[PDB]
């Protein structure tokens, strides 16, 4: 069983500035704790991340009836792309959305998401805990 | 170590009554025991209160002040309108994780604001019942000046 | 068969202040009216007045099962109270909303009510004959 | 004793047409029947009228001042859009009960708004028919200078 | 001589008895007539038309096209509601004076918006009736210049 | 087979103003291009034109189960009229709604359509082609 | 006897230069001609005061209370954004007529809200400098009544 | 000797420890004290209720009609969302002062808006606890007047 | 004669997959081929694009300037939110048709406002796929200086 | 010694005549008469303007700065409207309490904004006249402090 | 030669004293000085105004229209609030760029907003006082052109 | 040398035949020549990048930072429309300032919103192509006090 894990804009530069002041956590830390929450169920994880849309929306297409369910951080492109919103239906993958920060404590722009209209569930806040917690609710519905 | 408090608002006492195959199964008692066992795991203690009176809420909020390690809230419709409960949610100085069971941001426009995203460090939507579950792992995780 | 009467906020000064200015009709005039109604048809009348939200809804939620409909006067909590509208959809009593001056005459922000989306009529500015004709809008519910 | 004037408004004709086991089978002619049976239990009568044309109704508005004891009127869709109307409402001086079959609250927002609920003394919403039936009650028992 | 097209929409025909406080007490047969002697002062005619109807204003605009030298226009409530009013003022080709009786803008907002003013040459509000006189007197001077 | 054609306020000025600035094609142009379409497919027009929202409203209920379908230009009617949008759905006919101009490109207030939220099909700014291809939609919605 | 207090906000000095497509080619001095000479013809006087200071016109408004029948005032940009200003208008107990020589609903969106309309008994816009003259003659009436 | 009510909303009973840098170190016994001392200049006695539970407010507003001379009043957060706690002030009859620690208008958005504004006769914000003495005073004097 | 340059956003090429009985059956192959001879009717030759990239689109119309009679171009969820794919027209200078095969006035409140509008010569909601065939039309009798 | 700027804006000057159902029957003397007795009690000198010119209320905020212990200021309608005023409150550095005799939270909608109250350190509204008083009590304990 | 009227606005004669955090240390008389020895480069000369009176910056603008190539403007808080200070750079036809030595779109919401802006040739913000210099060099290149 | 990094965004490459009316007759080549030599003056160098896709100027900023002195960009339209590019700015931690060759607080409402002004240090809008020249000197100049 093999979940799609999206990382959108930016988030290859997680843990990349002082991370100190800007986080120590990487994508890779990202990546590797969602695969070993879903080895936990025998499920694989398929991880991409791209500052490209569209390459997140071809991964969300290409995984149509292959993939359990998709784990999605979308970054910026959260606030603003229906386009992405129209590729989580498209896709029909049970699909959980990830923030690891909790945009809600951030500027007003942030607030609004496309994607929590066709999530089954947001996560925000947790950290990169958030992947973890995405990986367990995709596995359980699975099984049901 | 320590206690978590578990705070249901309004309506979350009918949870499961209302047609349960479209609205779901699951009852506040499900909730209470699912959030218990995983701080259980942690070593930690529930304390749960349910109220329909938002100062029930606040009450309990200001009386755990110091003495309980955080607060998972759902403060069902309350969310959207309740600047006083934004305020004892501060007042308590609790690290707080909000959760809904649904995912408001499905429903009616006057559901997608919340008050309580403001102050919370997490707000988990969506995951069923099993957003307490993630809210307890939250609590117990946390490290005093995380981010 | 048993109507739930709830009055809500301020509903007890009803007739309390200067009457020739304020009103000279009651809260007691409210039940009894409603009261006189409900027995025409063969029904009771249980009848609660709170300043509190919580024994409100307290109040719909214990009579779920046990009552033909409900007659809700929310006063202010009309406008403001989200708990108060999920109250009323978990409760699953037809609900008519009434209001004893119309609101569309006052101020802007009395134009919304939440309750106006799960009850099944609204009857504003009929003084306390609203009470009676929500009482023959539910025994005529009830009897279909 | 005296008359009440019925006005409905556009499409009001077409009542029970469409889908019927989801919108309602009653008629503008049932609709007509059980305000006007109301009336007579008053020693009332009715005068109605149905028209698709804002101005046959402004026209009969006019021409009710000072000979009727009020109206109780359903503009349908012109509820939300005719300041006209309103002001006919207001020009006719006749005391004026606002009726919707359904609860436009429960419908899209654009059909939360009504011009008629500024000058009406009473609204009357999702009774079905017997709006006009409660609207009819409240005319015949309105004294002058109520509230 | 020249033609003024005198347009009354919904309700001014009960001016006299309409909220007397907000409109006055002089009839529609009085703004009729005051703006046809101040139209004769300037050999000028005035065909006025009052309707309920805005189907009627709109015809009546379409047939005074090139026969009329101008249009005073009080839309009444469709002030704030028509675009199809509008497009008829428009499609007569008519320089158009609007004018009000009560000043909106001291009035509820939803009186705060008109369409009309977005194609009327002038607009007086506030007047009384001795605004269709102004109107009267803007159409004449206009049509004098050009 | 016949087909509603509906003009609205001020279409009958189509063509009459200095035709090299506000168009040459008039509405005599409109019926015959749409009849002509009709024409192809075996089908008939009966078109009305009106300044008058009532008589739209009137021609609609009137054409309930006895046309196969309706074409209508609103005009201004577009942006303002609640009570045509309730026509075009009593009258249970398929609706195309044409606009010779393109709305889009004209003032902010000629954006929002009633009519748009109940018509099948939403034509603008192909000049009178648009009531070809509306008397098309219809002829093949029929068909199937 | 009876004195009219003539107010142009910023920006009236330069009529007859200023955007002449929107605004036209008469002069404030062809208004200020035009108010005085409708004012004689009722046996009436016209105190008249153009400034670009907003306060210069406040001052004006109270200064004319208890003294002048009423005002007509172009405010100018001012229109739209000053309270101060409606205020002085309300403060000076002046019946006042509001005059536009363009017709600002035909305009920007900003142009559309006007703080004066609040106060005004009447307002004209659109008219050129003649709505100048029928200000005079509708404060002129109301005083006779 | 005359009474004023002194009502405190939500939270306001952890004044100390709650955000010290916005509502200061003074406590709700500092708040209840200072008030008290006012009225006290004024020959007046203070009847002070603090409460998480907006119907609490209510049925104080209520039971006080008549017995007080007016209500000094800060609702918390109810400030900005009650429109049953106006209708309470309202009911009460009581000339009422709404006092706020902080200063609203230079918080959030949210703050902005009080519904309370709407019906009291004056608005004290931001001077911290000292609001409540100057609200007391507004009372003795407007109940000298009247 | 000439080349139209046809262009399909994001998600077009999943047309036909997702609950076909209620969204539809037609593909993206069904468009181009609909467009593609309704071309050939006229003379005209078809160049079909489809991209879940919006720079792609932006490309190809840079790339159409001069050499193609026009662009057929459905957005997909860009038509509420591309203000470059907007430029990306106008740039062009290609005469435009905006089409969409569903009736987006019909859905979600974020879906009413299109960036393209503002620059189409014609745009077509709720066509079907028919919609592209009415697209080449207006294209293949389009003259120089229209309105 | 210690000295408060005491700033009336607009309209100010007409206390007592402008709308007295609004703004009651008190004068610019009274409010002047009232802070000045209240400073006295501090040991403080008050220095008034009023002025219904924003660009001399502006000049005084500019000319008080490092002199003076605090500013009581009554705006008038540029509350709503001076963006300039609040950034002439900040470039002063006085802390200002911003006084409204009218409670302007219970009038027209464009009275509900106010510019100044981002700035002040307190906002007292509908005390009448006594505003003023307790504004100087305000600032004359935050300088004791 | 060729002359360019340079307005600031209110508040900007407070400079280098003025919320240092947001605005520097750079005084009014730096700004004059670098948009005069820029000019001076073009053989241009520079006519200076700061006001914290916006009737002044009108009159200026009116007193330079034909006379001068172009001005550079500081609006200060007027940028946000005055249609009288729009309709004044149109009343002048002097090309006109704006100058904003902090970023306001970077600052409060109700700083988002320029009435300038639609008038403006040009507009540069958060360049310090070297945005003087840049608008300098464009009124110089247009008239060159 | 140092480097500056100059990225145009979307339908900036077609600057010449580009609504000549809004955007002039000057070239991208221009814009590049333009920057190309001011920097030179200062002793610096110019890495020009144009793109019409919004992830192709992300991954520039990304692979720029700590190896540029700053960032001259003109997003285009997606000015107007991207977090993900604000993100990338604020990644990146160049020193950015945003040009604009048209006003576009002149133009369209939808084009008055910048995500990027809330993360660059100046904006520069209705130069023509001199907003780039300024927008090095800009860059320049801090680099040398920093």
């Amino acid at each position: 069983g093999k979940i799609l894990l999206l990382n959108g804009p930016n988030l290859n530069m997680l843990g990349k500035r002082e991370p100190d002041i800007y986080g120590h956590d990487t994508l890779e830390d990202v990546v590797a704790l969602a695969t070993a929450e879903a080895a936990k169920h025998g499920l694989e994880v398929e991880a991409l991340q791209s500052n490209h849309e569209g390459e997140l929306i071809d991964a969300l297409h290409n995984a149509r009836g292959t993939h359990i369910g998709c784990v999605i951080n979308p970054g910026g492109l959260t606030h603003t792309s229906v386009a992405l919103l129209d590729a989580v239906k498209a896709s029909e993958l049970p699909t959980v959305e990830v923030h690891i920060s909790n945009p809600h404590a951030r500027e007003e722009f942030r607030h609004h998401s496309y994607i929590s209209l066709a999530a089954v569930s947001v996560i925000a806040g947790a950290g990169i805990q958030g992947y973890r917690f995405a990986v367990d609710i995709l596995a359980n519905l699975k099984k049901l």
